């Protein structure tokens, strides 16, 4: 049939998390550019594909499937070839499923809450609350990290989301690393995969470069 | 054996689970944990979810943390058929999606706005904060092109909109005239005859609660 259709931005984190997803199964992506900072995510074709209006969004020949972490589990469900990225077992499956909702409600969230008034909305600071709330969240995922990886001993999908999260606003709001042994040790797990800087590393890094310059150029 | 939940009935993922119960033909033991007292923040709690957040389930000695896991543990372990959360992967991937619209948007939102009055002593609501809300209010209003948040038939991401809309709606307005889907959809969802006592009274208590907390902190 058709390459899948990715509507995207590599510097999008929920994005990233996709691109991850795809390369762990093997599966080519087709990249089409919606650019947020030229407003492409508003233009009135994409609107039709997604009323709320955000990326990413798959096209799979003909179904279309919004928001990273539903995509990421429509992919291993029908591409994987085992459940390792996304467990089949009702109760290691729901620990992925609560690390998943962890990085949509509380890591990425938390993150928008910060970056998007800056991006978007033109203010040139981060506020005491704000650090504060950010700094929780870091503490949150380090008491998560029991394990090797977020949501067991084994990498899932749950570690793809919560990394293009972290790598993103990691150089905005300091993670302190004597604070945070379990995540700086997990991130070195998931810098050993070949596809880390290429399908995430990089654009993650980029992103918060890119909120600190729109930062100082909005004050 | 019984199914726990570690809960408090204000609490609106609290509410998603306990209507899941009810439409599932569950009983829970329900445990309080009482956030206002810390109850939450104590090293036997914090054992049971390192995250320390309610609602946690325990399943005869199997611990299932965080509201949307639960349900879908829950459908998954119980329901006779597939209608609150399918299996087929697309119909399933379109709850998927609105289950992190409820976490990510309308819950995160929600949060935002409640936690610094109920802990923080806080007295306002600021002017961002009503904004993002009413924001994830216009984005659950254009999502509901079908009856139900995900689709033609109602599933477990109508009860994680709803115990949710029905907290903020006591606290940050939401217009009837701007919102007509939205209204609607909550007209349907209260003809369940689980509706009150699962839902109903919780969501308009936490809205009051907070409009109660927010004149003490602007006393004192
Ligand atoms: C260059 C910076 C990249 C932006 C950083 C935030 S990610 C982009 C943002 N995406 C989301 O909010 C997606 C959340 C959703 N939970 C998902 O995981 O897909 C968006 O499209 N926002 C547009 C909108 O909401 O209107
Ligand atoms: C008076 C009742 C008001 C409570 C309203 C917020 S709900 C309770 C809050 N729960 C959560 O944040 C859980 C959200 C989570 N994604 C889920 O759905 O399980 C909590 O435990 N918070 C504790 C914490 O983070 O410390």
């Amino acid at each position: 049939m058709s390459n899948l259709v990715l509507y995207t931005l590599h510097l999008s984190p929920p994005c990233r998390a996709v691109e991850l997803t795809a390369k762990a199964l093997g599966l080519e992506l087709e990249q089409k550019t919606i650019n947020l900072l030229t407003g492409d995510h508003l233009k009135p074709e994409f609107v039709k594909l997604n009323p709320q209006h955000t990326i990413p969004v798959l096209d799979d020949n003909g179904t279309i499937i919004t928001e990273s972490h539903a995509i990421m589990i429509y992919l291993v469900t029908k591409y994987g070839k085992d459940d390792s990225l996304y467990p089949k077992d009702p109760v290691k499956q729901a620990r992925v499923n609560s690390a998943l909702h962890f990085e949509s409600g509380v890591l990425f969230a938390r993150m928008r809450f910060i970056f998007e008034r800056i991006l978007f909305f033109g203010k040139s600071d981060i506020p005491e609350d704000r650090v504060e709330y950010v700094q929780k969240s870091y503490e949150l995922l380090e008491d998560t990290l029991v394990d090797d990886f977020v949501a067991g001993p084994t990498m899932t999908i749950a570690d793809f989301s919560c990394i293009s999260t972290i790598s993103s606003i990691m150089g905005v709001v300091p993670l302190e690393q004597s604070k945070h042994p379990r995540i700086y040790a997990w991130i070195d797990r998931l810098k050993q995969l070949p596809y880390y800087e290429e399908a995430n590393g990089g654009g993650g890094t980029d992103l918060g470069k890119f909120v600190l310059a729109k930062k100082e150029e909005n004050a």
